[PDB]
């Protein structure tokens, strides 16, 4: 049984597994990563496991020049150059030779040599664009950004620059950001150094995966595109560097003042956002390079055909402390603890695959890739995802982000465990978590939130239609993202010394993954969908209604919208009385591929508009605002600066089209879930 | 059990059920079609079914002006009206006060009054237009073709035309292609009259349905694009006419002379392919209009979640005496024939959906708008589609189209039945059936077809994967096919008097329904998918064979198409020995759902390129040779004239990326039937 199985995971086992994976760096494509895959399927099998497979690929990496190095400089009027930023970030004490540090770069920037003068655009946003083009009538056709990291996702920041005519990205953090007050720089705090910097890919993929093979696995045989047609690839050159080389950059920056607070840093600078009082020296290659998924098998004893998966990367930028072997290290202790009931003849009531996907860093690819080969295997059969990412962003309290299918379960599971809180012992997580983070959305409950985009959950999620969710603890990013500086020893020392925290997550991930593969009738409850559908139907309608003369003029209603929710809500009760009401295999079966298919019955096969892997119709990326815009993306996005748009019967046209799409969608889901015959 | 459900079927019942479908036009979109499915919908209540539904939804039609006719005209140097082509067909004897003969019209022709001269196309082929084009350097910029019917769907010959520069089509039906020697006209005989006038719609869909919803169904709150923006209208003019007025257009031919005899009809004329030695008038209005589909509902007993479908059209040109009714009758019986044993307490082990489909003549929009309403419930829950239109289309012999995936149960079934045919009194069908129409592809068994496209089965096989077949009678089209003169008269004197031919087919489409809902074990062979696969993939390589070159230069491999077949074969033999080897509902259900969803495997749900709702990577109508071209039409399309191509390499990289695609799918159908874990 379940206590059983959490009883068995420890602390000290899941220490003794992040310091094995954290002391050389697991790059994807290295050689180092591949023998930590080899590693990880001997030990799976050790575990008990009845299969442990590698799965490959070979897919479009980006890797720094060891020879020709990249860097920006400050140039004079007879082009010398006066400051360079710097080559390496300051290894952390006992690191000093370390081996194959990759330096910090913006993986699948283009190479180029690009001067001109800088323009500090804030964090490059679309509110920030709108900021500079709209208000200032500053405009960039040849300038280059300079921006924080922050708010958005990167690679939205280089999208923006390029459509804005911008000729190069640079990138920086500022301690405004990545700088808790109060709290000493590593190796003596949490915080980031002067010198360290935030590593990361610059892509636009929106799900695609492998930019060479959009819907096809990067398999041995595999038609590859020319690098031209690729998928989600920059045309700018971009580079990051820590706060010490932006002050030099930012210092002598002129041109119009900052607009208001909230566009100025920490830094002791002016933060003119220009133009002029800089040359980009990149330099980086693409190549078509191996990686090696490693996915474990554990049989279900009554229905095999029905996976659940736990889910979480291997490769990190450099040692991976946090991201990801915080993750990887309690999916290492789950395996062993499953294991040890397997060994004791004991098995699950469905099958659990479990992953160590490769190439995260790099797009999602191994998770996608993986996906892309064995859609049609996961689209009739996969009951659930958890993903298993870094396990710790802070220490505050729990995140859980997740498909309402999964509230409850996630209620359930956390009134069941013990709080690891200080002041909280002996209460229960739920206790805890919903005193610490509770929901603005009413009422005695802790806040659960959606899924986005941005870590190996999408595809399963946002492609393919299966539940999914993700538990982590939290702040109230973390300032070492993605640089040199994030250990094993910043987890130890200041994280999680006791690795309690570490443990409270493998129990939530293990734990939701138990009830998932065990429970006999699936632990979703559809009228959770129903309450949020309202929820984001009237938010949708909000936003529309900003605009009342055009709703009149072009006569855009809602009403479909609103009478599909109304139906889905009726049709979720009577399936959930008939969900209580009944004894016999078949019409278990029935019921369960009924739960089953019901997030995958919010898939549309023709995607969004231009965004042919994003599928779900009710979650899902906008194509502005990501992770930060809303549900119901399609509208959403068509009402997106409406206002701005040259033929508004033609725009309105497009959010009433789009109306139709989610009312038919909301309507279809439900239909699923009434009686079948 | 079967035997029972068989012996029910009468005759007399189909006779009498034909009579009553055929008294009066039936046409999509008019009262007449409404109240014959009202009627429909009681019967089947009456019969037995637990339901019988309406489905509705409002689709674009197309109409003549019952006040402005159409017409083509000769004129001369002074633009005066010598000839005029009839306005009506001479309605059979007994029909003179049919109220609601619609004219001979092409669906779907835009308005317009178009002069010109004459160019004679032969079929208006691929194949004769590269014999103007190509050899005989004709250019029809500004030009009419007329064209005879034939060969290929008439879409295509329109579209044909567009591409070729064309501003207006003529339609004639050519005795040498509707004119039997030796029998004759209407109504002594069974011949086309030079009266008669070959109807049907001229839309190039591909699949799409309703081509102002392409993807969703055209219900109360669907948002319809603009007739600007509509999928596969047609731009120029269409008319057809019967061969008497044909006769006047074409005997004043001049120009070049026909490349040879198979470019030569049999009237009395030179059949000059001009140009020059003609004004059209067409009037024809689109309107959203309502449309009424069937459905009635006989619950399974032990997997109420699992459909077979039997589904056939209802709406007729004019009396449809053949085409649908002759296939609706049948219908009919049989849903009397399963009430019959349902009254008596007996049940189906899967749920059987009858469908009595509408807007069929008018591009396949009751049967894909229903398809897009329920998607998600067949994509999961359908077992397999058989269609019933049309049960005669002769009286020689058999004619069964159909996936692999049920050769077994075709060949199995057919040996149980009893010949209807002359000189095979106590023999069976199978062995009549494979006397008369002996396979080609080896060795003493009957042929099957491959199912291509133009009826109902279209959107559940081609978009959705369901395995779908259909049977018929057929002969060694058929001359009347959708003119007035096809009654129910036409069937009983000439085509079926006994009406035992109907019964056959009555008992084949219901023997099939009745194996795939009852029998325990899916009835599906998965080693005969393989069988085909090996001859198409032989078949494929063969046509890239006539480039030696260019695969020298490119590097054109099939080894992996090979590759994915050969495991598909091995994988399908170790499936069917545990087929074979087993006891237990869920290990029942799980290797019935590998099954059924083997079809399903087929799809990519990208589709075809340019065709997004052809999603089937086996079968599914080439671009160009429709129902003519061949299976892996990816690949075959990749090639097809590749020659002709400027850029080669581009060419041959896509024929690469087709055999990737192709190779990719097999593999993964192939894993499907891998054993689960
Ligand atoms: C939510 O569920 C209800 C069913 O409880 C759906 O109501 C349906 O709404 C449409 C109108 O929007 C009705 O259409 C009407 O059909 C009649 C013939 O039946 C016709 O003569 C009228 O002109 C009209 O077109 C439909 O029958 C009705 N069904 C009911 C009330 O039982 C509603 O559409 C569902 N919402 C969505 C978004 O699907
Ligand atoms: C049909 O099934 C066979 C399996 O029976 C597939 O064979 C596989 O073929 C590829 C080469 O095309 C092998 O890749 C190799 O992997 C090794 C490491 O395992 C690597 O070092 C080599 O450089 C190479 O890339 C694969 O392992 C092999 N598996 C076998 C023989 O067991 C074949 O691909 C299947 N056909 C299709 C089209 O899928
Ligand atoms: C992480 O732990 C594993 C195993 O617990 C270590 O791998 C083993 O190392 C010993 C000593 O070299 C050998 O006997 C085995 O060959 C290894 N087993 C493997 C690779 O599965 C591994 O070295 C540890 N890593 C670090 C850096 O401490
Ligand atoms: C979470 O727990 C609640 C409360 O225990 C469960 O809801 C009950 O489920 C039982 C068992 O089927 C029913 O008999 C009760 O009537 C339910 N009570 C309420 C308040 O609904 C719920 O099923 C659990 N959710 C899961 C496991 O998904
Ligand atoms: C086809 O058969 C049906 C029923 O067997 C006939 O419909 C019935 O006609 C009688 C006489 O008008 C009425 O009592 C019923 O109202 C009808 N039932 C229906 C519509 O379900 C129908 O008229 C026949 N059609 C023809 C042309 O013979
Ligand atoms: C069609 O009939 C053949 C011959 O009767 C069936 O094949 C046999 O099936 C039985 C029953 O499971 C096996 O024990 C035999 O070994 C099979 N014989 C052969 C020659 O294969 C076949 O299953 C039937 N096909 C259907 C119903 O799909
Ligand atoms: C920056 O690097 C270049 C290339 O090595 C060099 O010429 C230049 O002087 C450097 N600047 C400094 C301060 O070293
Ligand atoms: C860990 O816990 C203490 C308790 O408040 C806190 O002060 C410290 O900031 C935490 N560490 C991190 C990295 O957040
Ligand atoms: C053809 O129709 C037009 C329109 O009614 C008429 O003017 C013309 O003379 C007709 N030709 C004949 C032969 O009646
Ligand atoms: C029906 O059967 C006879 C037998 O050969 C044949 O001569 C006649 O052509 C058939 N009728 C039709 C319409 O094919
Ligand atoms: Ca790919
Ligand atoms: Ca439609
Ligand atoms: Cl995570
Ligand atoms: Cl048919
Ligand atoms: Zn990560
Ligand atoms: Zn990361
Ligand atoms: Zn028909
Ligand atoms: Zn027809």
């Amino acid at each position: 049984n379940m206590k059983a199985f959490l009883d068995e995971l420890k602390a000290e086992n899941i220490k003794k597994f992040l310091y094995n994976f954290t002391q050389i760096p697991h790059l994807a494509g290295t050689e180092q990563n591949f023998q930590l895959a080899k590693q990880i399927q001997s030990q799976w099998k050790e575990f008990g496991l009845d299969s442990v497979e590698l799965a490959h690929y070979d897919v479009l990496l980006s890797y720094p020049n060891k020879t020709h190095p990249n860097y920006i400089s400050i140039i004079n009027e007879d082009g010398n150059e006066i400051f360079n930023t710097s080559l390496f970030e300051p290894p952390p004490p006992g690191y000093e030779n370390v081996s194959d540090i990759v330096p910090p770069f913006s993986a699948f920037s283009p190479q180029g040599m690009p001067e001109g003068d800088l323009v500090y655009v804030n964090y490059a946003r679309t509110e920030d664009f709108f900021k500079l083009e709209r208000d200032m009538k500053i405009n960039c056709s040849g300038k280059i950004v300079i921006a924080r990291y922050g708010k958005v996702f990167r690679g939205n920041k280089v999208k923006n620059a390029q459509l804005a005519g911008a000729k190069g990205v640079i990138l920086y953090s500022d301690p405004a950001d990545y700088f808790a007050p109060g709290v000493k720089s590593y190796p003596d705090g949490w915080n980031l150094p002067g010198g360290g910097v935030q590593r990361g890919n610059i892509l636009n993929l929106n799900g695609a995966g492998d930019p060479l093979t959009p819907g096809y696995p990067a398999n041995e045989y595999a038609y590859r595109r020319g690098i031209a047609e690729a998928v989600g690839l920059p045309s700018i050159p971009v580079h990051p560097i820590g706060y010490y080389d932006a002050q030099k950059l930012l210092e002598k920056m002129g041109g119009s003042a900052p607009p208001d607070s909230s566009w100025r840093g920490s830094l002791k600078v002016p933060y003119n956002v220009g133009p002029g009082f800089v040359k980009m020296h990149i330099h980086s290659t693409n190549e078509v390079t191996r990686i090696y998924n490693v996915i474990g098998t554990l049989r279900g004893a009554v229905e095999p055909d029905r996976y659940v998966i736990l889910g979480g990367h291997r490769d990190s930028w450099v040692f991976g402390g946090i991201d990801p072997q915080s993750g990887a290290a309690v999916v290492h202790e789950i395996v062993r603890s499953f294991g040890t009931l397997k060994k004791e003849g004991w098995r699950p009531r469905r099958t659990i695959l479990f992953a160590s996907w490769d190439a995260e860093e790099f797009g999602l690819l191994g998770s996608t890739e993986w996906a892309e080969e064995n859609s049609r295997l996961l689209q009739e059969r996969g009951v659930a995802y958890i993903n298993a990412d870094s396990s710790i962003e802070g220490n505050y309290t729990l995140r859980v982000d997740c498909t309402p299918l999964m509230y409850s379960l996630v209620h359930n599971l956390t009134k069941e465990l013990k709080s690891p809180d200080e002041g909280f012992e002996g209460k229960s997580l739920y206790e805890s978590w919903t005193k610490k983070s509770p929901s603005p959305e009413f009422s005695g409950m802790p806040r659960i939130s959606k899924l986005g985009s941005g870590n190996d959950f999408e595809v399963f999620f946002q492609r393919l239609g299966i539940a999914s969710g993700r538990a982590r603890y939290t702040k109230n990013g973390y300032p070492l993202y993605h640089s040199v500086y994030e250990t094993y020893e910043l987890v130890e020392k200041f994280y999680d010394p006791m690795f309690k925290y570490h443990l409270t997550v493998a129990q939530v991930r293990g734990g939701m993954v138990f009830e998932l593969a065990n429970s006999i009738v699936l632990p979703f409850d559809c009228r959770d969908y129903a309450v949020v559908l309202r929820k984001y139907a009237d938010k949708i309608y909000s936003i529309s209604m900003k605009h009342p003369q055009e709703m009149k003029t072009y006569s855009v209603s809602f009403d479909s919208l609103f009478s599909a929710v109304k139906n889905f809500t009726e049709i979720a009760s009577k399936f959930s009385e008939r969900l209580q009401d009944f004894d016999n295999p078949i019409v278990l079966r029935m019921m369960n591929d009924q739960l089953m298919f019901l997030e995958r019955a919010f898939i549309d096969p023709l995607g969004l508009p231009d965004r042919p892997f994003y599928r779900h119709v009710i979650y899902a990326p906008s194509s502005h605002n990501k992770y930060a815009g809303e549900s119901f993306p399609g509208i959403y996005d068509a009402l997106f600066d409406i206002e701005s748009k040259v033929d508004p019967s033609k725009a309105w046209g497009e959010v009433k089209r789009q109306i139709y799409v989610a009312a038919f969608t909301v309507q279809a889901a439900a239909e699923t879930l009434s009686e079948v015959a």
